């Protein structure tokens, strides 16, 4: 059958609480980005023009997490933007590269950035493995590849030199994929099926696109992710790359529009909060205890 | 695989209708809300400070079920709502507690209430079964815990000296737990697995949040439970504490969650809002029992032991 | 657990179509309406204080249906309203009774009534049940028993001597048990459930509330069902009891402890053409000459949600 | 729990194509397909016989673009063979008509205006009418005959066997059609799809996948499933080439779109069709365009460089609403 299943995405499932002995307070947030690189927080800030630069980046990375500078703009410019990252505080740093990029990623490296984010569409394909494998032997850092969905591309990107494998096809907030080509794979199967893959390789997932609420980050790091990265829930925040803009009562940000959501340290701090109650339920004061401890029942819409 | 099966809240149940020799009138709403003590009613206001105090506590023990004095107050101030609800006839009253409060424990069990309930977001830690455990070895008192999910959870707290156990994360109008947190299990299967164990030790079970109708009251007591905790349909009522606003033609009363930002005054787990002003809370109780009444003639049974002997229930569409 | 299964609703399920040698036009429409009263179109108009009354009644005989009065009304009121129907063309009529209401029924079939419907929201009842044997002890006339939703239920009724099952307890539009008793079972399965029993004993079922649609009529009637009661569509008709008012350039009249307005839908002729032509169309695509066929034929596809 | 259930049925909004291992980009994909066992295709797309997307001008872009169109049966057959003539005038290009029930007269004088497929159409496709239409055709005609609509095994299989050289599916979707609330009678597209391409792939006939696509997406997911080709009314009506007059309310420019079996339709049975305006999508060469891309873009994602690639190589995920 070509039907290989029910695909369950964050809204149709909950997390079962287990037998607790942490407060949310002692729980452990830290967790490996690569193989090479880990951060104190699970949370990674998009690398999407109305998302992620150098301002957004000091703020993940001052916080406890990373932000990913995107490629929407030169060579010179990307590098200029991980430079400021580096200059105030010497902060963890990464950024996006396409197909054939390979002297972007080189300079970048240079810069100092800590990853190299290799983003396409669909990222089992050829090219992106010729890249993958090109990077790999001109440049020495940790990369990062995606989108993938099953286990075969899991599989073949860890064995071509992936450092970590970005999960999501189909779940972004401005969603074309799932009706333009009609194909996707819901995150928490799509997370589901790729871990069973790298994590008998010790290789970190980071789970990309279609979180809403903090309860998403701990249904995604549960179900085998290791970090998750976020875009429209910091698109808006003060530190995302826009401009003020004034509509009757409420204030929005252009490039594109999108609602100003005030200072990013507030939303961080619920999201933060929200994973630590999660964890607390759950009982398991890390990640890897919660991957072991954690199980889920599925729910209707209603 | 980590799921583990397809939970079902209350809207996605219909119970099924049995042979009835018993009309609505005829039918015994007798109840045990802890392993000693018994209701006429199986009603239960929620341990809120937008729901139950001394007058909400006494309007429900007068309708033959029970309120719960909650917590957010100082010891003295829970100690009075016990003693004023008790100084009007021999009436039963329950009070909330929170994890290692064992001084106020002592204060309210000495204040003469009938029940203590220990109350946590999750009831299945070490915190709550050392509180438990304190309390069971020093004081003589029913002590319904919770809140829980998991048939792990009630046969530890059981074990552990639980006279009853209350189930419910996920549920209730102003949680936002599974929001936040990811974190709930469906009412109707948190009570059907909790069911299964508690049963067997004759501990019965207090379905706490989520009951919209009094269509809910009778699926959470068919599936196995033996009261149900509101708070939602009581928040608006006369008897339920803080003022009435009138604005434009309707009037409001403040209806709000513990674990919401001005209940807190740990990240909000909780909504805030107004709700309509509903009357006289004995107005409602009598529609919510009414409604109870009409549920077990449909299933034609007598008394919520013979409901749960006969009950049956069919899944339905959104 | 408790859980006996899955219940689907008219919405949730489609009718598969099957091999045809017959047009919509030349399928038949008979059925039996009780096990010795028999209908030219399955169609019967609800026994509601804002539906049926002698008009409606006779608008219903006249299409090869069958209208049943309402009980919310004097003894002498209701015998008037089958007089009126009876005298209009030796038409076939229904009237409504409840519980313990021996002395209406009695009445009733002296005025010539040709069916009984003893209504309760619960059939499966011990005074349902005396009720019952007491008209068949003390009069003779084909009494259509309901509501009932089970197979157990539909049996002990056979047994007990009704000659038509009512089924629907939580669909009806204008129906609230599912929120203030919770109690209920959807539509289809209901019909699925007592046919199982009714067929065996060749005793009609009547599906009761729900029907939105033609095509819903069709799946009653596909899944076990001989006629259908229908309400909501009938009720803001010009032959249904209550009177015409103006709101905004609008017409409208009442249905139903008050229970919310409806449109002026017309002349209730061009109401039943839709609903028995979309019948016929159903059973062109099923390949069914008749009714009999259509139970022999039918199959249905589980539809999600979306 | 059954009894007359015989499982769940999917539409298209209910099942999401699984990305596998590519080597092809969206440009170097090959769309040419099967139209019917002797007519093929450029692309898997033909325009709805209905009076109000498919005349000469939408044949002749249609065709124009590697796909087909076909003339509807709302006039009389003098007035058809002059649409179908004059697709012929604006060079070799191909184009079909449709057909109602018994019409031979219509079908003799079609095959000499150099229709190159006839399409046998019904709202029930498995009757004994059509059967017997289908026999007399390719007895008495050389001529590829569509035959629709059906959804099951045993439809498509008596269809194939009378000499059907396509088989077209659909009974229930469509955006303008009511069948499932007038007769309650349907199947889900997907599910419809592969009952009846489990039979025609036997046989080699090319499945026509008809009505209920609303965007590019659908069109991968009906030929990823086992479809050939993709028959399309809503998107193209309103377009600058479908029939109708082009009408401006407010500041929006609208354009009317009917079933065949509505009401204003059968005018010029109780109606299965619903009438409406629709905005005016502008020029139709525009709208296939970003059809295509997105039909590239699906089979990029699936790594199929052609419609046989597709059908080997597709799987899909069940997803909730
Ligand atoms: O305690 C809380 C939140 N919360 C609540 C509730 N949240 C849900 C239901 S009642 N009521 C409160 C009153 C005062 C301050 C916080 C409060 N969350 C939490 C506790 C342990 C663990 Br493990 C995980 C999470
Ligand atoms: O023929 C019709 C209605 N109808 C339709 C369609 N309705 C649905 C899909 S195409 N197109 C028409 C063009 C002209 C006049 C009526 C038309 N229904 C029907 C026919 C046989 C059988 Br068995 C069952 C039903
Ligand atoms: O336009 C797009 N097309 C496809 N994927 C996108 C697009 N925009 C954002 N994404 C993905 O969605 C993620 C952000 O998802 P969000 O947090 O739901 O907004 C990004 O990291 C991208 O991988
Ligand atoms: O703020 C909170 N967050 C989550 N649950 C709460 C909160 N406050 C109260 N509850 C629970 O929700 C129940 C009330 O549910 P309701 O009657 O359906 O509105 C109470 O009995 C509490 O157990
Ligand atoms: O007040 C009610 N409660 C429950 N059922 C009702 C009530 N009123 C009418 N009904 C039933 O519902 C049917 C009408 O449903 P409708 O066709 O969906 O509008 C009638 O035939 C009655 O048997
Ligand atoms: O009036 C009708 N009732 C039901 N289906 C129709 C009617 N008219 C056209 N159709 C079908 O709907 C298809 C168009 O589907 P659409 O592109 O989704 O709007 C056509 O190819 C016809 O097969």
């Amino acid at each position: 059958t070509k039907n290989i299943g029910k695909g369950l995405t964050f809204e149709d499932i909950l997390l079962v609480p287990n037998y607790s002995e942490v407060l949310p307070r002692e729980v452990s947030l830290e967790t490996k980005l690569t193989k090479n690189v880990s951060l104190k927080i699970p949370l990674i800030s998009s690398a999407m023009d109305t998302v992620t630069e150098h301002l957004m980046a000091v703020g993940m990375a001052r916080l406890g997490g990373i932000g990913i500078i995107h490629k929407n703009m030169d060579m010179e410019s990307q590098v200029n933007e991980v430079l400021k990252v580096k200059n105030s505080g010497g902060l963890r740093v990464g950024a996006a590269i396409g197909v054939n990029e390979i002297e972007r990623a080189k300079l970048l490296v240079e810069a100092g950035v800590d990853v190299i984010v290799l983003d396409s569409a669909h990222g089992h394909s050829l090219n992106i493995i010729r890249t993958l494998k090109e990077i790999k032997s001109k440049m020495n850092i940790d990369v990062i590849v995606g989108n993938v969905v099953t286990e075969e591309a899991t599989k073949e990107l860890i064995e071509n030199g992936a450092d970590g494998i970005k999960v999501g096809i189909g779940p972004g907030s401005i969603c074309t994929t799932r009706i333009v080509a009609g194909v996707g794979v819901p995150q928490i199967t799509a997370i589901e099926k790729c871990s069973s893959v790298a994590s008998k390789f010790g290789i970190p997932i980071i789970a990309d696109g279609g979180i809403r609420y903090s309860g998403d980050i701990g249904k995604a790091l549960a179900v085998g992710a290791s970090s998750v990265m976020i875009g429209s829930i910091l698109a808006g925040t003060e530190e995302s790359p826009g401009e003020k803009e004034l509509i009757g009562d409420t204030v929005y940000k252009y490039y594109g529009r999108v609602k100003y959501k005030g200072e990013m340290e507030g939303v961080v701090y619920q999201l933060v909060g929200g994973l630590r109650s999660c964890m607390g339920y759950l009982g398991s004061a890390s990640i890897e205890e919660l991957w072991k401890k954690s199980s889920y029942v599925e729910i209707t819409t209603s």
